[PDB]
C-alpha cells in the first residue's frame, strides 16, 4: 500500500498571480488521480504540522526564527526576487514538512510500504540557513533526518530528480556520512552549484540542456546504481520534481511521463534490494500543469506498482 499524504492549507500559500509555483499545481494532481482512476490505489492521509525540533534537525535555530518573524499578517514579504511569503505560507510550510516526517513515520512502522506527499511549498533549496528559490524548510531533508535520529537507522539514500541542483540537500549532509545523495540536474543552470567541490557522499550528475530521457537513464544505470549498490541504504527518500519534463517552462531538458515511471522503477528495485521497500517522495518543483499531473501520476502509479 501507498500513502498519499497532502493538505488544504497547502493550497493558501501563494507568492502573485505571475507566479508559477502556484496551487493549481496540486488541484492538477488531484485532477489526474482522478482521470487515470489511479486515485484508487493509494490510501489519502491528512498532513500534520511540523513541529521545531523536526525543523532544527536540518535547519539552524536562526533560519526558522526569521521565517516564523518574517512571516506576514497581510500582502507579501519578500524573501528573494522570486520567493515570497503570504500570510499562509508559513502554515503551508509546516504542513510540507509534517508531510514528509509522518510519512515516515508511517513507512518505517509498516503501516504503507511507500508514500508520496503532494506537498507545497517544495523543499530542495532551503540550505541549513538560507530559504530560496520557492523553498523555505527542506522537507526531503527533515524526513531523512528524522529516520536517522529518532528511528536510529544507519544509513539512507536521498534521490532528487528535479531540473534544479538540491543545493539545500547538499548543504545539508556533505558532513554527514549516513547520507547518500543521488541526483541529476541541469548544468549549467539555478541554483548553479553542485558540480564541483563535491564531497564523497554526493553522486550528483550535471545534466546538458535539451537532454532527452536516454542520457539520464545511462547516467543512472552507469554512475547511480553502482554507488546504491555499494551503499546499501536503509531506507529512500525522493525529492520528486517533474521539471525536467519536455514541457516545462523553467527546466530545458527533456523527459517524459515514460522516463518517471523509469526511474521510480529503479529506485523500487533498490529498496527492494537494501530497504525493506521503503520509500518516502515529496514533490518539489514542476509547473506545466498538464505534464506535472501525468508525471506525479506515472509516479505514482510507479510506486503503487
Ligand atoms: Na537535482
Ligand atoms: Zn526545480
Amino acid at each position: 500500500a501507498t500513502g498519499f499524504y497532502s493538505h488544504a492549507d497547502c493550497l493558501q500559500h501563494e507568492m502573485g498571480q505571475w507566479h508559477p509555483e502556484c496551487p493549481a499545481r496540486l488541484q492538477a494532481i488531484e485532477d489526474q488521480l482522478i482521470a487515470s482512476r489511479i486515485g484508487e490505489l493509494i490510501e489519502r492521509e491528512s498532513a500534520p504540522l511540523a513541529d521545531e525540533a523536526a525543523l532544527l534537525r536540518v535547519h539552524t535555530k536562526a533560519h526558522v526564527d526569521y521565517l516564523r518573524a518574517r512571516s506576514p499578517q497581510s500582502g507579501y514579504a519578500e524573501i528573494d526576487p522570486d520567493t515570497s511569503m503570504n500570510p499562509h505560507t508559513w502554515t503551508a510550510a509546516l504542513r510540507a514538512a509534517g508531510a514528509a516526517v509522518a510519512a515516515t513515520d508511517a513507512v518505517i512502522e509498516g503501516r504503507y510500504d511507500n508514500a508520496f506527499c503532494s506537498v507545497r511549498p517544495p523543499g530542495h533549496h532551503a540550505e541549513p540557513a538560507r530559504a530560496m528559490g520557492f523553498c523555505f524548510f527542506n522537507n526531503v531533508a527533515i524526513a531523512a533526518r528524522h529516520a536517522l535520529e529518532v528511528h536510529k537507522l544507519e544509513r539512507v539514500a536521498i534521490i532528487d530528480f528535479d531540473v534544479h541542483h538540491g543545493n539545500g540537500t547538499e548543504a545539508a549532509f556533505s558532513n554527514d556520512a549516513r547520507v547518500l545523495m543521488c541526483s541529476i540536474f541541469q548544468h549549467p543552470f539555478y541554483p548553479f552549484t553542485g558540480a564541483d567541490n563535491q564531497a564523497p557522499n554526493m553522486c550528483n550528475v550535471p545534466i546538458a540542456a535539451r537532454s532527452k530521457g536516454m542520457v539520464v537513464r545511462e547516467a543512472i544505470d552507469m554512475i547511480w546504481l553502482p554507488r546504491l549498490d555499494a551503499f546499501k541504504p536503509q531506507m529512500l527518500f525522493v525529492s520528486a520534481g517533474f521539471d525536467a519534463h519536455r514541457e516545462d517552462d523553467l527546466g530545458n531538458m527533456a523527459l517524459v511521463e515514460d522516463d518517471y515511471a523509469w526511474i521510480t522503477q529503479q529506485i523500487r528495485l533498490v529498496a527492494d534490494k537494501y530497504a525493506k521497500g521503503r520509500i518516502v517522495s515529496c514533490l518539489e518543483g514542476g509547473y506545466n500543469l498538464s505534464a506535472l499531473g501525468r508525471s506525479v501520476v506515472a509516479h505514482v502509479r510507479a510506486l503503487a506498482d
